């Protein structure tokens, strides 16, 4: 799996063996053009106060 | 985990024991900002020919 791991569109890192989920963190209460976070995950992370998480299981899908 | 499981904004199910992801399938191509499939997921589904899938892990996040 390769995931997007910056805010920008062609930098991606190959995910460690545990990790099988790209996530993308997105500012909840105020709309933004670029994500706040992007990386690999083992378990898809729960939403918090500030940030809204969304995951997928496919190369370069975040 | 309660996920939306229908095409409409309210109806949700209690996800069966051991399905701790909600998913939302959208039409991969066009600007239909509304889901073609939602429900509970064991592992987050891969992208398909025509749908793009997307998972999250809090109640009713999909």
């Amino acid at each position: 799996l390769k995931c997007h791991n910056t805010q920008l569109p062609f930098i991606y890192k190959t995910c460690p063996e545990g990790k099988n989920l790209c996530f993308k963190a997105t500012l909840k209460k105020f709309p933004l053009k670029f994500p706040v976070k992007r990386g690999c995950a083992d378990n898809c992370p729960k939403n918090s106060a500030l940030l809204k998480y969304v995951c997928c299981s496919t190369d370069k899908c975040n």
